[PDB]
């Protein structure tokens, strides 16, 4: 189905999202919803947090097709490198973008959504998008990086739409 995507200042989106135990088809279940969400929202990406779903999953999609699924359950970052960034959006706190601070390139360890581990090098786009959705995992949004004031202007915006 296509499922509830929280938005700030719900603190469930504050939650560290815990490790998956088995990759079974219930958590499948999970990963394929949260690919229809994303889509239905016109997103790159979507962490479980954001679902109210506190395990560590997420999925993305950079692509210009739209036809290139990656899945990360219980991703790890190997190594980064270099410093980026761009005017980045979050499905949880809609219509605000702004520039925050990424490395330029990630080595990421994950499993798919069979449970096989494989391993990613990723720059541009899909490692800014990594760290974002990975940040979730942590509780984390990108309105932390921005002054205080910045945060509680976001906050206000997207508040006042109802
Ligand atoms: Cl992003
Ligand atoms: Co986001």
């Amino acid at each position: 189905s296509v499922l509830q995507v929280l938005h700030i200042p719900d603190e469930r989106l504050r939650k560290v999202a815990k490790p998956v135990e088995e990759v079974n088809a219930e958590i499948q279940r999970i990963v394929d919803d949260m690919f229809e969400t994303m889509y239905a929202e016109e997103g790159i990406g979507l962490a479980a947090t954001q679902v109210d779903i506190h395990q560590r999953i997420i999925v993305i999609d950079v692509s210009e097709n739209r036809d290139e699924r990656l899945v990360l359950i219980n991703p790890e970052l190997l190594e980064k490198s270099g410093e980026t960034g761009i005017e980045e959006g979050c499905l949880s706190i809609p219509e605000q973008r702004a520039l925050v601070p990424r490395a330029e390139k990630v080595k990421i360890r994950a499993l798919d959504r069979d449970g096989k581990p494989f391993e990613l090098e990723a720059d541009g786009l899909l490692a800014i998008c990594i760290q974002h959705e990975m940040d979730h995992l942590v509780g984390k949004l990108f309105m932390d990086y921005l002054s205080p004031l910045k945060q509680q202007r976001i906050r206000q915006k997207v508040e006042k739409l109802d």
